[PDB]
């Protein structure tokens, strides 16, 4: 699995048109930018991407929000943090790693595989479920099937919340929310961990980029 995005938190919603020119002129490349509005059902976000020549950057903002931006990126380039020191000067921000606490991770998780289609109905893109644990280490997996009759047999928009964890507490004694997660693992699609994600092909979903802006909210 080929990508593994790094997560900073912004101190201010940056509009990245005004100041690209600048970075072009920095790495010699003509970087392509762009600008899209992506509504998350449930609010609306402004989502920037920029490519520079597999090195690739994603910026989530909401003006109603505190905190009310935040960028990843994949790739192991030399030209990521020329990139992360560019923003600093050029817009006097100050960023921030990122750490998903258990909790988030889950909802990272369910973000990762429900959607919401046109005619407003909700879609779920099951994989196979692998938690890791390190209280030395062990894990659980649930196969795909499983995890769609189980999501069935409940109402859904938080299936590994409302399903898949209590239907293990239920029916094997474990509880999820009382042991180290350390890593959730969706077959051939993504790996979640406290510090990155990894996915497989070169981008986030949209409703994941969404749950990650709102856990980094101040209270």
């Amino acid at each position: 699995m080929p990508y593994t995005w790094k997560f900073l938190g912004i101190s201010k919603q940056l509009s990245l048109e005004n100041g690209i020119a600048k970075l072009n002129q920095l790495l010699n490349l003509e970087v392509d930018l762009d600008i899209q509005t992506i509504r998350v059902p449930s609010d609306e976000y402004i989502r920037y991407e920029m490519r520079l020549d597999y090195s690739k950057f994603i910026f989530l903002g909401n003006s109603k929000m505190e905190v009310p931006m935040f960028l990843c990126y994949c790739g192991t380039d030399n030209r990521n943090e020329v990139v992360l020191q560019w923003l600093k000067a050029e817009y006097g921000v100050i960023m921030w790693p990122i750490k998903f606490e258990q909790k988030t991770m889950i909802k990272l998780a369910d973000a990762s595989i429900v959607h919401v289609t046109k005619e407003n109905i909700e879609q779920i893109t099951w994989f196979s479920s692998k938690l890791y644990f390190e209280p030395r280490q062990f894990s659980i997996e649930i196969p795909r099937e499983s995890c769609e009759g189980l999501a069935l047999g409940y109402g859904t928009m938080h299936p590994y919340n409302d399903a898949i964890v209590p239907y293990i507490y239920n029916e094997t004694g474990m509880a999820v929310e009382r042991l180290p997660l350390t890593s959730v693992i969706l077959a051939g699609h993504t790996k979640i961990m406290r510090e990155s994600i990894v996915t497989s092909t070169r981008s986030l979903r949209n409703r994941v980029l969404a749950v990650v802006l709102q856990s980094i909210q101040f209270t």
